[PDB]
């Protein structure tokens, strides 16, 4: 119960990219 495409194991990668924290400042 743990393959590669996991996405209980993907949600930590697709949380990493936090580009919505960083482009608070590009407006």
């Amino acid at each position: 119960e743990k393959d590669l495409l996991a996405l209980d194991s993907w949600k930590n990668l697709w949380n990493w990219f936090n580009i919505t924290n960083w482009l608070w400042y590009i407006k």
